[PDB]
């Protein structure tokens, strides 16, 4: 029993984190095989941050301008190239702790674990979701750029995020591991703002199923709504509309509890219109939307990893 | 910026988790040097759980009754002994991934990271606090016994908790690594209940300082209370009393924000008597008490580990 914000074990990722220094700028890099991945703005100075020309800045650099450290061992850079907003540093030594990995781009609403690092040293791990406005509500300080987000499928590490910058509203933006930004953001210190965020409805429903599994049932009722009558109320409260695919994803949770998806939607509709009236659900007084249906199944059924 | 439930990187602990089987019972073990630590109830059957005599049960066992697996490698048990509620299995191979470690017993109110495991395989990591009633609000399923809690100081792993059982109210109880239970619990399936829980006041104050650092200031005021006038209100709402040592611990947070501790206590006193009125603090509609003053400093100043 119980329900926690659970992150993946970070051991397989800790061994891939390195320190990358170019000039007086130092951030984190991802060392896989003989390639080190890091944000390309590591080659920027104070004069370039507002209007950088990464083509010019990179052409004026050589391999010896990049200092890469794996703990105390120095990695000799034997080549460099730029793929979108990510810099790829070819090194002479292949990382012997390279796990089975792949590069995946996630969708809004999906969750992943973040290994926050500083000077190539892991500092902490936490779970977060990609928001519908393509930002994440992370916890990052100065020097955290290059920190990566990941999921673990069986024995394979799926890298999905590399941290690049913090927006003025305190939220964070980054790219996938191919260098392509999540959302309409660019890696230059211009006045960029994120669009309006919305609540991930399918995640709230999955979180309500986790509550029923753990004994919280006070919000239930015997009513039933349709998918269109629910979406009319949901859009009023800035909730993402619910689709038939979302219903099918919630299948296993509905079977384990014996509560149909449209039944639970009627309970969520009541919680949106009347509030929670000082009561709590799984120790929260707000509706949580950063647990996917898979996160609930994994935590309420117990699947490990190799 | 930002504030998350952040756990320690679990890499150094993942390499110490093994699978321990005795009869038809399988749980997790901690492999440090040539010793494997696991809960002693692994030697119990169905007939013994309600009234076990661990002296008799252990004397009727031999070294070959214990099957220890580190992944696929089998560890030959060359000796066994019992220290309080923990079984110590001497094996022929010393764990080459043994980090610098120590065994520490934590106090109520302190936090630690939990590496939840099943069949010796890590499944997830999360942060939790030792409650004033010596339980933890964990997330554990069947087979999680032997999972350990830990903190990381510099390069040293401080083990502080080993999971033993879940109580009927859904909370969890365990021992330190010397086998001594936290709280008045025993490892037999009798009807045990935890005492009344209270809110960790010093942790709430530390969490309020984290909010001010991150831009949440709506709850502040210019009033100031005394330590005794605050404790009179706190005990009314089942809050732990505040001591002068708690004030000194909050020193660095008060200096960084320029808000005295007694000033913040006046704000907490108002939040307890009037509620939050539908407003949120750091994305929560409740007062969070599972962040220590050290957790806030570490996340709002960025200290890594070796
Ligand atoms: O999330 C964070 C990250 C963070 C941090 O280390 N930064 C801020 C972003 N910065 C940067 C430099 C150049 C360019 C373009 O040349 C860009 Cl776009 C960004 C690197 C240093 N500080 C925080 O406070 N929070
Ligand atoms: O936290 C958890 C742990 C858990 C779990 O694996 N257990 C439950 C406790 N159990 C046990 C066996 C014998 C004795 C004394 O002989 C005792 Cl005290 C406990 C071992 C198996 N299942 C859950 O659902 N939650």
């Amino acid at each position: 029993s119980g329900f926690r914000k659970m992150a993946f074990p970070s051991g397989k990722v800790e061994g891939c984190m390195v320190q990358v220094t170019c000039g007086t700028t130092t951030l984190n890099g991802l060392w896989l095989d003989d390639v080190v991945y890091c944000p390309r703005h590591v080659i920027c100075t104070s004069e370039d941050m507002l209007n950088p020309n990464y083509e010019d800045l990179l052409i004026r650099k050589s391999n010896h301008n990049f200092l890469v450290q794996a703990g105390n061992v120095q990695l000799r850079v034997i080549g460099h190239s730029m793929q979108n907003c990510v810099l790829k540093l070819k090194v002479d030594t292949a990382n012997p702790k390279t796990p089975k990995y792949k590069f995946v781009r996630i969708q809004p609403g999906q969750t992943f674990s973040v290994l926050a690092c500083y000077n190539g040293s892991p500092s902490g791990v936490y779970q977060c979701a990609m928001r519908p406005n393509f930002t994440i509500k992370g916890s990052f300080l100065n020097g955290s750029c290059g920190s990566v987000g990941f999921n673990i499928d069986y024995d394979c590490v799926s890298f999905c995020y590399m941290h690049h910058m913090e927006l003025p509203t305190g939220v964070h933006a980054g790219t996938d591991l191919e260098g392509n930004f999540y959302g309409p953001f660019v890696d230059r210190q211009t006045a960029q703002a994120a669009g309006t965020d919305t609540t991930i409805t399918v995640n709230v429903l999955a979180w309500l199923y986790a509550a029923v599994i753990n004994g919280d049932r006070w919000f239930l009722n015997r009513f039933t709504t349709t998918l269109n009558d629910f979406n009319l109320v949901a859009m009023k409260y800035n909730y993402e509309p619910l689709t038939q695919d979302h219903v099918d994803i919630l299948g296993p949770l509905s079977a384990q509890t014996g509560i149909a998806v449209l039944d639970m939607c009627a309970s969520l509709k009541e919680l949106l219109q009347n509030g929670m009236n000082g009561r709590t659900i799984l120790g929260s007084a707000l509706l949580e939307d950063e647990f996917t249906p898979f996160d609930v199944v994994r935590q309420c059924s117990g699947v490990t990893f190799q």
